[PDB]
């Protein structure tokens, strides 16, 4: 699901219309709504009348009206494409998913910049390009037409940049002879596979494109004001490429581990899940960027056991909660800790809550646990238990985050051979993958010095390889930008 079937830019009628005229029934686009932002749309054609179904996404999740929750939008609709008859309108009417409606519109590329000159897009491409590089920019020359500008290199000896005219005719895209393409990604994606080659030898290679997102740390609150009066472009062409990380998540597919997971349809991929080895499943995920993380759901009544025994395995010495027990009358996390001065036991595991400590945005557990029957297997959990997470959106202080942020950070830094980071929300990818991400751009800093390179979109979109949806809305996408800004500015 190359995310082709995502308009970034189109209206309601807009879609309506392109479905009619330009599909047949079981035709699809996913579209963001103009009844409100964070809110999407999915329109599809049936019965040849256009159907239009709501999905929002509040941080957690992406919540389909009518359907199942789901950790991405290509997730959402790979899994519609494989289960005909589940996707139901009106109680029971079966809406069917059948054939993508691909879009034409290049904005949301990460090759295509537009509103560019030659010698700017060669000031790049010199700037920040290897061989390979490339990018598409308008045609200030002839107005509708388009540049593909190519750094041939080849250190990476860097050698050349070249320019290739593609002319628009007819709303169809060439480079001047040859084949004729409907998009400029169609034309992009052809000449990535085939390409040109010069009249003198020199192959035009289209190996990736400029990157525009990586900053210098130092410079971030330049890009924050660039952003401000932009945010969400960026944020969109991120999304984009969560088409290339649909992973298989069979385990958590399977029939043992179905009520193992809170919600059906959010799981963790094999190939990162976390295994246990003293039945092997938790929903959750290893998350390696030396400081590494496990992602996870928060628990249910009957993971409880198998959160300690993951903890326990995983020699996790610090667990972050992002979330409180239930907010809104339902419950993101069942108490997985005893009372203070308690003592319990969650299977073979055995934990006691030894002291804790009220701050005004989190409360601290000093946890110890061992195996039963076994002592000098022992050691401390610290429970960092963030509790002032508001209902809507995210926190609008950068202070208090921080401040909670540094302090989990040195504990985890104090303790030798401590194993990941455990961190947990509702479903473990919203709010999870937030806190993560700033915390692994701020290692990068305190580490590199003020004066390193970090890349947000990049960071997010390695992180989401790991785990389904990591950073889940554009609210917290801007929030990570906000908390290595204050970070910055408070150094
Ligand atoms: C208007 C400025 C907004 C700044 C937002 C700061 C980051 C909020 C999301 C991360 C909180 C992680 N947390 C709280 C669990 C440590």
């Amino acid at each position: 699901k190359s995310r082709r079937w995502f308009h970034p830019n189109i209206t309601g009628v807009e879609a309506e219309n392109l479905l009619l005229t330009r599909g047949v029934d079981g035709s699809f686009l996913a579209r963001p709504s103009k009844s409100n932002p964070g809110d999407l749309t999915l329109s599809v054609r049936r019965n040849g009348a256009v159907t239009h179904i709501k999905i929002q996404n509040t941080g957690d999740y992406y919540d389909l009206y009518g359907g199942e929750k789901f950790a991405t939008l290509a997730e959402l609709v790979q899994y519609y494409m494989e289960h005909h008859g589940q996707l139901k309108e009106k109680n029971g009417d079966v809406i069917e998913l059948k054939y993508p409606l691909n879009c034409a519109d290049p904005t949301s590329e990460r090759w295509f910049h537009g509103h560019l000159s030659g010698k700017e897009a060669e000031k790049l491409l010199t700037e920040k390009g290897k061989h390979g590089s490339f990018l598409v920019r308008e045609s200030q020359s002839h107005p509708g037409d388009f540049v593909l500008s190519v750094r041939t290199g080849d250190n990476d000896g860097k050698s050349k940049v070249t320019h290739v005219m593609i002319r628009c005719q007819e709303l169809k895209y060439d480079v001047g002879g040859g084949e004729r393409f409907d998009s400029l990604t169609d034309l992009v994606e052809h000449y990535k596979k085939n390409p040109m080659v010069e009249t003198l030898g020199t192959v035009l290679q289209l190996k990736q494109p400029l990157n525009t997102t990586r900053i210098n740390a130092a410079e971030i609150e330049s890009r924050v004001r660039e952003l401000s009066k932009g945010f969400w472009e960026e944020f969109e062409t991120l999304q984009q490429q969560e088409c290339k990380l649909l992973y298989s998540r069979k385990e958590g597919q399977r029939q043992e581990n179905k009520n193992k997971n809170r919600y059906k349809n959010i799981l963790p991929f094999d190939h990162t899940r976390v295994v246990l080895h003293d039945s092997d499943y938790i929903n959750a995920n290893i998350i390696m960027p030396k400081k590494s993380y496990i992602a996870t759901q928060g628990c249910l009544q009957n993971t409880v056991n198998d959160f300690w025994r993951m903890v326990f395995q995983e020699n996790s010495r610090v667990i972050v909660m992002t979330t409180k027990e239930v907010e809104r009358g339902k419950s993101k996390c069942v108490k997985y800790w005893p009372d203070e001065y308690a003592l319990k036991e969650y299977g073979v595991m055995r934990v006691r809550n030894v002291k804790e400590s009220a701050a005004h945005d989190y409360t601290l557990r000093e946890l110890k646990l061992s195996k039963v029957g076994q002592g000098n297997t022992e050691r401390t959990v610290w429970q960092y238990h963030f509790r002032t997470w508001p209902d809507h959106g995210v926190p609008s202080d950068p202070g208090g985050v921080l401040d909670f942020l540094e302090e989990v950070h040195h504990k985890q830094e104090s303790i030798m051979d401590a194993g990941p980071v455990v961190v947990h929300c509702s479903a473990g990818i919203g709010r999870t993958g937030t806190f993560i991400v700033i915390d692994i751009l701020i290692d990068i800093i305190r580490e590199k010095g003020v004066d390193c390179d970090i890349d947000v979109p990049k960071t997010i979109q390695m992180v989401r390889s790991q785990r389904s949806g990591m950073v889940q809305t554009e609210a917290q996408y801007r929030s990570i930008y906000m908390a290595v800004q204050h970070y910055i500015e408070t150094l």
